[PDB]
């Protein structure tokens, strides 16, 4: 385990005391059975002075069963039949929650393990083997913290709170209930919901999805101590739980009756609180079916205030009640469930952390935890602002956990030794002679103490990981979903934006100016991190900073939505050519890009050709950037929580994708590239309306084709070929050299830079394959290809 | 609870003063069984001595308990066991009798919490506990309400009533009947619809939600006794309750078993009167789907008076069934069920005080009670007329409920300090390290007396609310949804809608005078509060005081509906890019617009641009203003009767959104304002007809533009970004003066005031984040942006 109590860890070491106080020098599990009963008065140990079993007794058999004499002290460890008797007190702990093995489970285990000489000890000592864990068993694992209340009753209550199911108030007269810990601003408005007769019913709306069952125990709490409403200090709070009312039944007609019968019980009214998880099903109102239509019974005892219950509802869910009317509003009345704000999450994060600390990590560390919080709201970004949170926690408090044990210091080099030892003595013996392994079979366990006793060593990287969870690594788990590495990500995300975006440095600069501010925390946390135009016809830069903007902003590469806001207009593919038959925009709005970014909620929306889009288009996302969300798909609530919208702009063109030109002058290239990073952000403008564009922040800038652009382009192409090639396992890289003779057949004037991929093709692709095929390369080396003087040539490397 | 008897509460005292007669400074459990028989011969007493106990025999026990003695009265209260006693006894008497705890119930307690002082004193004196508990339990008393009874008549009643149903008859002779508050008139008219025997048939027609139910328990009064028809002084009234059918079944299938069984049974036809609440889900007929099709049988039972039945349709339900016809039309015959006279809502509200006095915020106040009605009446209005009612009653009978017992006098510091008294206490103890500890204890019992003590000097809060629900309290809970502080709002409707709504008082004072009218219950709901015509083009205050009439004056928050009829029309839209394909005017009343209103029927539905609709659009529009009805959607009827129908004007923009500049002067800007509230009234006449305009209130009036819009956009903007970043937990503000700095980089001539998004992030974002880093403000403090020196300035407010 790695957990246990002192009792336990006593009985162990008494063990191999015995080996030798005894003539033996192993072991057995005769050494394990004395070490019970030496424990004294430990449950094992008690268990065995009960059924008749003295320190002496037992370790006069256990000698007799070698003993007087072997002793010379050869090394005091276990033997197998010994190590199995532990293995089962493990597993005697899990079987009663004892998370910290104590004395018991090791007689449990030692008998259930009756083999060896400790077994024929104690049937020898007028104890059978399960007389003998009978005893212990019967006395507590030494695990417990419950009950703090002695009392008794009985009332009406009774055929309510039975059938269905708990009571939170009785677990918390048991020093067992947590708060846990919210939303803690979301409890108080409940509890005048809770002290009423009409109105008398909560209803909690927000995420499901934040936690928010938290706050109810908050109530658990109240209702007992100590200031509280006058029917609150005269309530029971008892939980109406879905699963024991499925259990035992498949029919939707017993299903309702149940809940009849629960109402009648109910007539502890006025005094009386159901808690009602997840309210919709039940009321089955709205949508194109129900979930099953309590209604009939249900409405007139939510408006009377003889079922004052708790509802546990999400974004759509309330709409679709008030609708229903009239005991449905009745009952209703209304309290807000944040997505937690920033500092609530954080509270959430300690009160858990122990416990991936029974998950054998976090504890600690705390900048990673906060962290965990700041980065997920900004940094993934798919859930709402804890849920994200606690899973840096435990994944990262993991992942270097994980790293824990894969070696010793670099020694990992002697287990892999100690296999070839019983190989060559092996085999041998199996040959024979004898002999003939034995100084092989010697060398074997040699080696091995050595193996272990670094293998142990490296209880050093658990004492490394084992209370952290490491900041680097709280963020390389949102950096691997899709503080440390997420801040110096946020800090640095200029150098990662600039890595993977070439031409115009204008646009890099200003997005990342845009993100990093949200970033550091201050923005809307529920809009995007960035909203942007990029700029310039298509060819450079405009996706490759949308993508760029995924690995600083999100920690590695992935998760972008993009949609065209082009085709958006209802007569560009909207039958016209490839898309699908919808009347386009009432589509994009209704469903595409809700749905979308409902997936990922992080995700970088690239909003193409918002230009060419009809204005309407313009005003749908514009919603995005004014409420941060956008409510369709049957009134589902996309959190556009800290997407980078990036709407496209193709314009600027005519200079932007231009020939940068020898004008008469070698300076007109470097005159073509200074006008056309001004040419842009002017062109944007007058494409679309400015009541869109306003609320969009960075004017980002880049260009396309030039002679020179177009040389950014071959650049581009080459990588799309060696990325596909990975996948068997072929590691290739273009030097520039080779590049360059690609583009020699793709500087036509008559043609342009379109020639470029088939050029890539002969001399890239098809070379390279007709090289692996002569075999001159090959997978899992990379592969160079270059030009030396004005030819071609594929290299191998390592 | 402060309700018990006398001999409850008798025999609590009894045991403290024997405590302290025998040496007992804490007066024990035992002191309470000593009290119980020392009270003679009440039921607890009595009980006792039945099965052989003296108000002695217990005592010589306790006196044998705690010797005699100690006695000079240190602190004398109860044990805690004892208290445990007697909140068992308030159960017991929730579950027995009299809700106001009695004698039984105090040794019926005292057994139930069997272990400790009295338990063991009761075990020492050969009494068993539950020997106890009987007697008690069983003498009760019989507490009637005017009861009688002695034999029942007739043998073919048999089969028929067990089922299925409770008959409202019984409760009337016994002298438990109710009220019951109607909807008086209505009652009358059933009864020649009901001794037919041809269209034998009443069917009562109105909203939900009129407490049709009400009317029902009417006539089982009076067809006892004694003003009916010579057959109907014999008639018996029996329910079809919808919980026993739906008790047992297992499907659909067998809920048309037990309505087949009913109908063989309801041979005693033509003598019964069956009621059937929400008559139109069991015929199952018309509608794109049913419910259950029970019409096979039930038409023919109709049209034979077998079944002779009452039926309980709401206002629009009727229509889909009676369309069957007709020997369902030689059946039913309508009677009128208004949307109940304001009236009937504040007589139930005080027939049902006494249990919201179990809570404690009611009898009275009255001025709040019918406020309750009046100011739901109109405003929220998300039910029907009492439901609305009660809810804002009982919604404040909890608010001031938690005022109460939220403090002491101040004096919640107390208890903050008697908490860490404890710890420091203990640890001191638990080092031993015991005198360290002695004065802490002696500390912390000083404090506790004192926390007790001024916690129930916070019994003066108690006094407040167990008789008054407060008027402003009323006003509070319904401002909270949507008397004193919502009358007030009415009254003040123009200071209200005022105070947060700036510029345009020529429009704020028509509106608020309008509305108050209809809401201070002078105009019946059965067309809208207030049609209204809104002017002037964008940029105005139309939107805004729509939302500040829902916002201000009746709520705090929502409900505010808002429709464009731009967008819904027939000539400008039909289908056009964005929403739902349907041909577009058809879709908004035929579903749309009813749909929205009918959820809430008060929300102040603003028909934007409705100008650019057509007349077409505006006569079924103007049925809306007229009816404040609607019967579109299925056959629904919307309720607009509550709503504020608001319908907006815009077709003059140019003159609206005018600058002048120069005019030989700067004055002329300082004339375009003054002009454009002018020009407004006559932007109303160009493309809104008359036929409509009419059937509006009054005429609103407002201006947009002139200068001065850009500062406005600022502060859009800056407004969205900051509430959103409140989400997160900081409170933010800026000054004009700092929008006015935003505004700087933004009056570009060529880039629009598209860079004020972007300025706000370099001025508020940017700034906020560059502030809290280094600790210049708090988050979560109030933090001022201000311009100072013609620099902006972050500045530091609590």
């Amino acid at each position: 385990f790695g957990r246990f109590t002192e009792r336990a860890q006593k009985v162990l070491a008494l063990a191999q005391e015995e080996a030798l106080r005894l003539g033996h020098n192993n072991i057995g599990t005769e050494h394990i059975l004395l070490g019970l009963v030496r424990e004294g008065e430990g449950i094992a140990a008690k268990a065995l002075q009960a059924l008749g079993l003295g320190s002496e007794k037992i370790q006069k058999e256990v000698e007799s069963l070698i003993g007087r004499g072997q002793e010379m002290s050869q090394t005091i460890h276990y033997t197998p039949r010994a190590k199995k008797v532990i293995e089962l007190s493990m597993d005697e702990a899990r079987k009663l929650g004892h998370s910290y093995v104590g004395t018991e489970h090791i007689l449990l285990g030692l008998i259930r393990e009756g083999e060896g000489v400790a077994a024929r000890v104690l049937n020898n000592l007028g104890v059978s083997l399960n007389k003998a864990r009978q005893q212990v068993l019967q006395l507590l694992g030494s695990n417990e913290t419950g009950s703090s209340a002695a009392g008794t009753n009985s009332n009406a209550n009774t055929p309510t709170l039975d059938s269905l199911a708990r009571d939170l108030t009785a677990i918390a007269k048991e020093d067992s209930l947590d708060p846990v810990i919210g939303r803690s601003k979301e409890i108080q408005r409940v509890i005048e919901v809770l002290s009423r007769r009409t109105k008398n019913n909560p209803v909690l709306i927000g995420e499901p999805g934040v936690g928010k069952t938290a706050i109810a125990e908050g109530l658990a709490q109240q209702i007992i101590n100590n200031e509280v409403p006058e029917i609150l200090r005269d309530k029971r709070v008892m939980t109406l739980d879905m699963g024991t009312v499925v259990a035992g039944t498949k029919y939707r007609g017993e299903f309702e009756d149940r809940l009849k019968k629960v109402m009648d019980e109910i007539r502890q009214a006025g005094n009386i609180i159901l808690f009602i998880d997840a309210l919709h099903t039940l009321i089955g109102a709205g949508g194109a079916e129900g979930a099953i239509d309590a209604s009939n019974i249900l409405k007139p005892s939510l408006a009377r205030g003889e079922l004052q219950c708790i509802g546990a509802t999400t974004l759509d869910e309330y709409r679709k009640y008030i609708e229903k009317d009239a005991a449905l509003e009745r009952r209703f009345q209304p309290i807000q469930v944040d997505q937690p704000s920033v500092d609530e999450s954080i509270q959430i994060l300690q009160g858990l952390r122990d416990r991936y600390e029974a998950h054998h990590r976090v504890s600690i560390t705390d900048d990673a935890i906060e962290a965990a919080v700041k980065l997920s709201d900004r940094y993934i970004s798919d859930r709402f602002l804890p849920d994200k949170a606690i899973d840096l926690i435990d994944e990262a408090g993991s992942k270097v956990r994980l790293r824990s044990f894969t070696t010793p210091p670099n020694l990992k080099e002697l287990e892999q030794k100690l296999d070839e030892v019983r190989k060559e003595k092996d085999a041998a013996v199996q040959s024979q002679e004898f002999e003939k392994a034995a100084s092989l079979r010697d060398t074997e366990q040699r080696l091995r103490e050595q193996v272990e006793d670094t293998k142990k060593s490296w209880k050093e990287k658990q004492g490394q990981e084992n209370s952290e969870v490491t900041v680097d690594d709280i963020a390389m788990v949102v950096s691997s979903w899709t503080a440390q590495t997420e801040t110096d990500k946020l800090l640095n995300m200029e150098n990662i934006l600039h890595s993977r975006v070439i031409g115009q440095d204008e646009a890099v600069v200003a997005v990342a100016k845009a993100v990093r501010r949200a970033r550091a925390g201050l923005k809307d946390p529920k809009r995007p991190i960035g909203s942007f135009i990029f700029l310039g016809p298509t060819g450079v830069g405009k996706t490759e900073l949308a993508r760029a903007l995924a690995e600083s902003i999100f920690g590695d590469e992935e998760s972008m939505i993009r949609i065209d806001m082009s085709e958006y207009m209802e007569k560009h593919s909207t039958s016209r050519l490839v898309g699908s038959p919808p009347g386009y925009v009432g589509y994009d709005e209704g469903g595409q890009l809700t749905e979308k970014v409902r997936r990922k909620p992080y995700s970088v929306v690239l909003l193409d050709e918002i230009e060419k889009a009809h204005p309407d288009v313009f005003n749908i996302l514009l919603q995005v950037l004014e409420d941060g969300r956008l409510t369709d798909s049957k009134g589902r609530t996309v959190d556009f929580r800290n997407t980078i919208l990036i709407m496209t702009s193709n314009v600027g063109a005519s200079e932007l994708k231009r020939n940068k030109y020898v004008g008469f002058n070698v300076q007109d290239e470097t005159q073509n590239h200074k006008d056309m990073k001004d040419k842009v952000m002017g062109e944007l403008k007058r494409a679309f309306r400015p009541e869109f564009i306003n609320r969009i922040d960075e004017i980002i800038v880049f260009h396309s084709l030039e002679k020179k652009h177009l040389t950014e382009i071959v650049s581009l192409m080459s990588d799309q070929l060696t990325k596909r090639l990975k996948e068997q396992d072929l590691s290739i890289e273009l030097t520039d050299a080779a590049k360059a003779k690609v583009a020699e057949e793709g500087v036509d004037l008559e043609y342009g830079a379109r020639p470029l991929r088939r050029a890539i093709q002969k001399h890239v692709e098809d070379r390279l394959s007709e090289e692996l095929l002569r075999g001159n390369i090959h997978k899992g080396q990379h592969i160079v290809l270059d030009v030396e003087d004005g030819e071609f040539v594929v290299k191998t490397t390592a």
